[PDB]
């Protein structure tokens, strides 16, 4: 609750975030804007560029891309879980509430952090080694094309806030420590942690974006749109599963989606 | 370098050690010796009453957990160990020079060090008759732990065997604060990128521990050497520990936790 303490918490979370997520927004942005020789991605914009891309960096292409999304989402769940344990107080919570917070929080976080990998033309893949175009993703057949596009729609709006990794590290923590998740046993300790995270985010945004009016409020308003987009994602994903048999969901994602 | 620098480092680490860990050795020993009473778990019925009266957070039934007591206690060890890792990680940041290391090397040092540190610090909570749990609110007997069925009983006992020998050195919290730092700053962990600064810090921690032990146990002959020799018992039992855990997972079908819980505890299983 004191500034030094709030700045210390910000530094802690940023450092843990760097340790936990291999591909930061800062690195993604350097790749997307370029001007460098060594970091240029191979761009996948059609079927044949995809073929060449596998040789550089079976199933029907839409499915293969879906399985690529879910395999990375599972890895992201693992990275997010490691990050969560570094949030002060999280591992001391009731073990059931830890599961619950991760269960309902990972999806919102994956959307947030996916945006870091995206611009209006596509998304970085394979640790930034590839770039798959939005138009290619959107043109995937039957339900898959429309499954991909809303991730871009959110990302373009979220990215206009110009958050950097130091901002995102605290924002992600706030999302995880949401006391309103269904089935929480002890709301008060989660809310006490979140108030400290919210206080730290508030000061971080004031110091890092002093010219950005009410960025704190605008970012909390983004957490609202995240709740709606994750809801649409699950409903669409359920429909796809009840139509496509060639789709396995990783048992970790399978568990997260059950009862959700 | 100089005596004052080494004493300052000792005091800095001691002060941080107190801040980082919930139950110090000094407080634990007062409880173990009877100097009010912790709730005592000595059999199945006292365990049931103890979880119902006291809230032993690591041995409370989860959803999708084994109801078998031996498994529940085993997993409780793993859940507390997860908590200890974060405590050790926070302590590490207070060691002068540590946060300036390469971030990958900070991660590596903590990764390969926490097991040795958890064993070491567990000894502070243990005597030959049992172990303090829940910040000293409970005391679980060695006989109860050792009498758990199949491999679980034999998984518990080696921890007591080590602790009893380690505790004969009669280290206090000011000694342990430096010793634990020395363990973290081990230059021989696999995959370190820049060993030189890690050994430079460890050499300072070693000088500080050597002087600490001379001043705090002037009558304890070659205590510095005997404590470094305990790295032999520590490296060996962590090795044994890994083999034991493997047998349990490749044998026990009733160990299922919610996959998100499995992910949280993934480095300790
Ligand atoms: O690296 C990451 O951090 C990363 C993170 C996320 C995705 C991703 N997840 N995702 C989902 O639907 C999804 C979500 Cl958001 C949350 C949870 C579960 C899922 C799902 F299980 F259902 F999969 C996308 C849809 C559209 C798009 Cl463009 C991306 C995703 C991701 O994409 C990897 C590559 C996409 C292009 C082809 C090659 C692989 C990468
Ligand atoms: O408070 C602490 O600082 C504390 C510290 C350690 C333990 C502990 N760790 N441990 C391990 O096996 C272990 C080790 Cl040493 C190193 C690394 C990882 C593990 C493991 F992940 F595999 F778990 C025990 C075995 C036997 C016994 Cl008696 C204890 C431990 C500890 O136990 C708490 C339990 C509460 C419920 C009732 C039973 C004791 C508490």
């Amino acid at each position: 609750m004191e500034s030094a303490d709030l700045r210390a918490l910000a530094k802690h979370l940023y450092d843990s975030y760097i340790k936990s997520f291999p591909l930061t927004k800062a690195k993604a942005r350097a790749i997307l804007t370029g001007k460098t020789t060594d970091k240029s991605p191979f761009v996948i914009y059609d079927m044949n560029s995809l073929m060449m891309g596998e040789d550089k960096i079976s199933k029907e292409v839409a499915i293969r891309i879906f399985q690529g999304c879910q395999f990375r989402s599972v890895e992201a769940v693992q990275e997010i879980t490691e990050y969560a344990k570094s949030i002060p107080g999280f591992v001391n919570l009731d073990l059931n509430d830890q599961v619950t917070l991760l269960k309902y929080g990972v999806h919102e976080i994956i959307y947030t952090m996916l945006a870091s990998l995206m611009n209006k033309d596509g998304v970085l893949i394979s640790e930034g080694q590839g770039f798959m175009t939005r138009e290619f993703l959107k043109s995937l057949r039957k339900p898959f094309g429309d499954f991909m596009e809303p991730k871009f729609e959110f990302a373009v709006k979220f990215n206009a806030l110009e958050l950097d990794d130091s901002d995102l590290a605290i924002f992600i923590a706030v999302i995880i420590l949401s006391g309103d998740r269904p089935g929480l046993l002890n709301v008060k300790p989660i809310e006490d942690i979140q108030d400290n995270l919210l206080q730290a985010l508030e000061l971080q945004l004031k110091l890092n974006h002093p010219e950005s009016s009410q960025l704190f409020a605008k970012l909390l308003q983004k957490m609202t749109d995240l709740r709606q987009i994750v809801t649409e994602h699950v409903q669409l994903l359920q429909v796809i599963k009840k139509t496509e048999t060639d789709m396995s969901l990783h048992p970790l994602l399978q568990e997260i989606y059950k009862d959700l």
